């Protein structure tokens, strides 16, 4: 049985995550746990409630990692506990995945050093100081690490992953059951292709943030160049 | 403050669910309430522990509901506290939207007589005898109803909410504070474009469940005829 986890934080950004849990949990003999440092309610930035099934101490060794983002990246980023789980896991895991923002504290554990890695579009100046090449890609492959944009780049890339645990034709069966070809209305899903104006009000907006993980960045830096 | 309800029951198809909420939440001046028979802990066909947030009788007057699919749509559609409240909210709602399978529950409570709808490829048969027109589109809409196709069409359609509750720029801007610009991996999210062995397991497996939503769908068009 595959053993496939997902990090599930207080201010998760949920879509992150449930997004690609509910793809790989249609796959046959896949074991899938929601892990925080201990069984219970987790909050998302949403308000809504999610459930962590395991311990950090409880946990089996993961085949797949994936960290979400969301809001709380900023704290994960100078929790101990939480990125030695994480660097204890990769050590081993077939795959390290992370979905927007969840790059962040792959590169506060120091899994990022000399990879090429990506980031949500408003915080990708934060990978260089982690060590990462940085690259402005949707899905950024460097060996077992996967990197992906987009609240549901864990819908795509978990094709990905079905794909290469199982074959094509098990990834092409699920993506078939799920009805899965998505068509936004809107093409403003890059700061390269949505009109300036609404560039500028999304940049403004994430200010307060950057300026905030700009400071716990240096901090997690710091602790790396030790 | 524009109300947006989901319903949440028994083996709900999460991400039709949390896929729509996690956008519309990101809106200024929405409440979004997850509702069943009581708050409390609902799990979803994934083993996904969800808590509704208000009963059927506590829910406020919504501006818009959503009826998420899976598995547990069987239920609903002969469960009649759940579909006299779907008919109540429809009634002064100004959008009445579903995902995949959650059409067959409307169809189930009459608001498909007459309208042209959509639901999941596998089950697309049981849309006449529930009165509705079957449309082969991704999005359907006739008046103010809105059923769409796809684990995540309610993102797509959320994007869509968004511009005409607010105005495009807000639309756009949600789009690109969440970097939602979906590149699946894949072609085979219709039975017109995967591989004829790939439908064909699809089929097989969707084979016993479309034989139970026969049986209750007969049920279900008896009582619209009474």
């Amino acid at each position: 049985a595959v053993q496939i986890g997902f990090l599930l934080f207080p201010e998760v950004q949920q879509l992150d995550l449930t997004g690609p849990h509910d793809v790989l949990a249609s796959l046959p003999d896949v074991q899938v746990h929601l892990i925080w440092k201990e069984p219970g309610p987790v909050v998302a930035s949403s308000g809504l409630v999610l459930q962590a099934t395991t311990s950090f101490a409880d946990c089996p060794p993961l085949d797949v990692i994936c960290i979400p983002g969301g809001t709380g990246v900023g704290a994960l980023m100078e929790d101990p506990q939480a990125l030695a789980f994480i660097r204890q896991q990769a050590a081993r895991a077939r795959y390290v995945t992370s979905v927007c923002t969840g790059s962040l504290v792959l590169g506060a554990a120091g899994l990022l050093q000399g990879k090429r890695a990506t980031t949500h579009w408003a915080y990708h100046e934060l990978l260089a100081p982690l060590g990462a090449i940085p690259v402005h890609e949707r899905v950024v492959r460097d060996g077992n690490l996967l990197t992906g944009t987009g609240i549901t780049a864990g819908i795509d890339f978990a094709l990905t992953l079905a794909a290469e645990l199982f074959d094509a034709a098990t990834a092409q069966r699920v993506q078939l059951q799920l009805e899965y070809a998505p068509a936004p209305p809107f093409n403003a899903g890059s700061p390269d292709t949505a009109p300036a104006s609404v560039v500028q009000q999304a940049r403004q907006r994430a200010a307060d943030s950057l300026h905030k993980r700009r400071e716990i960045t240096l901090r997690a830096a710091a602790r790396l160049a030790a």
